[PDB]
């Protein structure tokens, strides 16, 4: 999987405008194969077109949590869903708490074309 394709599979959900119900995370973490060998503890889904998320790589340049400087903050807020494993969750029965919000996103970009390859944070 290329780095760009793995970001789309783990974080893009342009088919919905927002998380619907409290089971959204349990369903999406499973269908995007993030519960496959372990339960990915934290993951964010972005409800905007791929083009709008790719445009973030040309917006506000900021440092990544790791100190690298190829991170970019979106100028506007975007609809996002934060999925966090519950203290109860245990592989293979992964359980997640769903939180829907509109926030700025921060992504790490790379390559040519320069597109998102990691989701750093939401603010």
């Amino acid at each position: 999987e290329t780095a760009a394709a793995k970001f789309e599979r783990q974080h893009m959900d342009s088919s919905t405008s927002a998380a619907s119900s409290s089971n959204y995370c349990n369903q999406m973490m499973k269908s995007r194969n993030l519960t496959k060998d372990r339960c990915k503890p934290v993951n964010t889904f972005v409800h905007e077109s791929l083009a709008d998320v790719q445009a973030v790589c040309s917006q506000k340049n900021v440092a990544c949590k790791n100190g690298q400087t190829n991170c970019y903050q979106s100028y506007s807020t975007m609809s996002i869903t934060d999925c966090r494993e519950t203290g109860s969750s245990k592989y293979p029965n992964c359980a997640y708490k769903t939180t829907q919000a509109n926030k700025h996103i921060i992504v790490a970009c790379e390559g040519n074309p320069y597109v998102p390859v990691h989701f750093d944070a939401s603010v």
